[PDB]
C-alpha cells in the first residue's frame, strides 16, 4: 500500500533515503496487534482512530487526555492518516495527568497493569507497549519496565530529551527493553535526543505531524514521538510474522537504516528503523 503526502516520518520509516513523501506498507497494517500507550490518554473519539482506540485504564478523575500528549503518540502509532500500524488496536492507560505529569508509582502500576491486561484482550498477532514518559534513574522503574517485556509484550520506550547519556534516566536505561532515540528530517539526530550504550535504535522526532485533542492534528517534537513510531513499526512487523515481542527490538536493530544519521556521538548506534516493506 501506498499512502500520498504522508508525514515525513513515516515516508522515513519505509524508505532507503531522507526526502520522500509517501509511506508504503503491507495493507495487514498491524491487524490483530495491539498497542498500549501508556501516557496522558487518548482522545479514542477522534475521527483518525476509527473505533479502533480505547482507554482502558486512569489513576486520574478521568480517563480523557486533558493534554493531548498521549493522543499525539498514540496518532503515531495507529492512527488512519498519521499512523505507522493504521489497523492495529490501541489501548489508553492514563498514567500521567493533564500536565502531562506522573508519580513513579503510578507508572509503575500501569506497567504491571498491562501486563495483566493484555490477556484480556485479542491480539492474536501480538502486543506492544509505548512509553513517551521518563525521568531520573530507578531501579524500580526499570525493573517494572523489565517486567512487563519479560511477560510478552514488546516495550518502546523513549530515550529522552536531555541531550545527555540515557543511562541516567528511566526507564530509558533498562537494558531489556527498546531505547527510542529521536532524529529529524535531514538523518541528524535531533538536538535534543538523549544518546549513549543504551539506545537500541532511533526513530523520527523532529517536527511530527499526528492527532491532538479537540479532533485536530500538530505537529510537535520530542523522544515522545519516535518512540511510537518504533511502537508501531513492532506491531506491524509481529502482523507480518517477521518478529516477535521478545525479539522485535533486535529485529528492527538488525534490518535498520545503518550509518546515515548525523551528529550521533561515538559509542552510540547508529540505526533508524526502517520496515524493508518491497512493494
Ligand atoms: C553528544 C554528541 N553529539 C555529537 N555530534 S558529538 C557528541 C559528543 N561526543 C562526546 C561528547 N559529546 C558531548
Amino acid at each position: 500500500a501506498a499512502q500520498t503526502n504522508a508525514p515525513w516520518g513515516l515516508a522515513r520509516i519505509s524508505s532507503t533515503s531522507p526526502g520522500t513523501s509517501t509511506y508504503y506498507y503491507d495493507e495487514s497494517a498491524g491487524q490483530g496487534s495491539c498497542v498500549y500507550v501508556i501516557d496522558t490518554g487518548i482522545e479514542a473519539s477522534h475521527p483518525e482512530f476509527e473505533g479502533r482506540a480505547q482507554m482502558v485504564k486512569t489513576y486520574y478523575y478521568s480517563s480523557r487526555d486533558g493534554n493531548g500528549h498521549g493522543t499525539h503518540c498514540a496518532g503515531t502509532v495507529g492512527s488512519r492518516t498519521y499512523g505507522v500500524a493504521k489497523k492495529t488496536q490501541l489501548f489508553g492507560v492514563k498514567v500521567l495527568d493533564d500536565n502531562g505529569s506522573g508519580q513513579y508509582s503510578t507508572i509503575i502500576a500501569g506497567m504491571d497493569f498491562v501486563a495483566s491486561d493484555k490477556n484480556n484482550r485479542n491480539c492474536p498477532k501480538g502486543v506492544v507497549a509505548s512509553l513517551s514518559l521518563g525521568g531520573g534513574y530507578s531501579s524500580s522503574v526499570n525493573s517494572a519496565a523489565a517486567r512487563l517485556q519479560s511477560s510478552g509484550v514488546m516495550v518502546a520506550v523513549a530515550a529522552g530529551n536531555n541531550n545527555a547519556d540515557a543511562r541516567n534516566y528511566s526507564p530509558a536505561s533498562e537494558p531489556s527493553v527498546c531505547t527510542v532515540g529521536a532524529s529529524d528530517r535531514y538523518d541528524r539526530r535531533s538536538s535534543f535526543s538523549n544518546y549513549g550504550s543504551v539506545l537500541d535504535i532511533f526513530g523520527p522526532g523532529t517536527d511530527i505531524l499526528s492527532t491532538w485533542i479537540g479532533g485536530s492534528t500538530r505537529s510537535i517534537s520530542g523522544t515522545s514521538m519516535a518512540t511510537p513510531h518504533v511502537a508501531g513499526l513492532a506491531a506491524y512487523l509481529m502482523t507480518l510474522g517477521k518478529t516477535t515481542a521478545a525479539s522485535a527490538c533486535r529485529y528492527i536493530a538488525d534490518t535498520a537504516n545503518k550509518g546515515d544519521l548525523s551528529n550521533i556521538p561515538f559509542g552510540t548506534v547508529n540505526l533508524l528503523a526502517y520496515n524493508n516493506y518491497q512493494a
